[PDB]
């Protein structure tokens, strides 16, 4: 768009290409998004227009929502890097794990507001956590997924992962809830931990089966109404639960005991933002610095 200088490209997102770009009249670096054929119905541009308003210190800043020539631009705040690259780029020693208690706690606070208010993300994952060179960590893309019906394989025909999504959606639920996002997080929180993804899937029955192989295959006992979903099946082979203590090491007791509740079953059980901000995990919680090369 005119008032908009593209200085480069910074990847290609669920919902189009993102660029790294200055507002002309402000001289401010942002992050614009282009979105998509029909014209936009109003549906979209009115649940976008509320997301200007969620506002928070851990959720990127949605700047601007463009509709000009029958077309979607979305401008946010910019940060230099996502966890994805930063976890890649500390892969020798890792995340220390006071920054990884650090980056969880305000992901956590972020959720808390967002659920506060019933936006939830739905698409939680590495490459939408951003960080800036003040230890701060925030959730970029919040609402898009409910604003526009996410896509198997994006505009650019990359294959999206499977590898955060929550059980109830892999097994057909059609509603979900904010606990979506608290297993999306919990996945991410023990990558950050192990330094290698939780559950890698390749598909929805590949991604399945591996949750299956670590937590057990889920039954009516941890999980009521499990066996009446729409994409449960009698025939799923039946796992016994690995013990955590071998899923994540070296993560303490308080750290495990947190991972196993974001990370139950039942929607339901899972633990909430909220209550997950008073776990003893975070009792010494700060927020250092984290050693950024841009
Ligand atoms: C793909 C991309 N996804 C996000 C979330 C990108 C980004 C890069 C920099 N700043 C912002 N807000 N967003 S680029």
């Amino acid at each position: 768009m005119e008032n908009f200088q593209k200085v480069e490209k910074i990847g290609e997102g669920t919902y189009g290409v993102v660029y790294k770009a200055r507002n002309k009249l402000t001289g401010e670096v942002v992050a614009l998004k282009k979105i998509r054929t029909e014209g936009v119905p109003s549906t979209a541009i009115r649940e976008i227009s509320l997301l200007k308003e969620l506002n928070h210190p851990n959720i990127v800043k949605l700047l601007d929502v463009i509709h000009t020539e029958n077309k979607l631009y979305l401008v946010f705040e910019f940060l230099h890097q996502d966890l994805k690259k930063f976890m890649d780029a500390s892969a020798l020693t890792g995340i220390p794990l006071p920054l990884i208690k650090s980056y969880l706690f305000q992901l956590l606070q972020g959720l808390a507001f967002c659920h506060s208010h019933r936006v939830l993300h739905r698409d939680l994952k590495p490459q939408n956590l951003l960080i800036n060179t003040e230890g701060a960590i925030k959730l970029a893309d919040f609402g898009l997924a409910r604003a526009f019906g996410v896509p198997v394989r994006t505009y650019t025909h990359e294959v999206v992962t499977l590898w955060y999504r929550a059980p109830e959606i892999l097994l057909g639920c059609k509603y979900y809830s904010t606990a979506v996002d608290i297993w999306s997080l919990g996945c991410i929180f023990a990558e950050m931990v192990t330094r290698r993804a939780l559950f890698p899937g390749d598909s929805e029955i590949d991604q399945l089966f591996r949750i299956f192989r670590t937590l057990g295959t889920p039954d009516e006992v941890v999980w009521p109404g499990v066996t009446s979903m729409p994409d449960y099946k009698p025939s799923f082979p039946k796992w016994a639960r690995q013990d955590f203590s071998k899923v994540v090491p070296p993560l303490d007791e308080d750290g495990r005991s947190l991972l196993s509740q974001m990370l139950h079953y039942d929607p339901n059980k899972r633990i909430s933002a909220k209550a997950a901000l008073a776990h003893p995990f975070f009792q010494d919680v700060t927020k250092p610095v984290p050693h950024l090369r841009l």
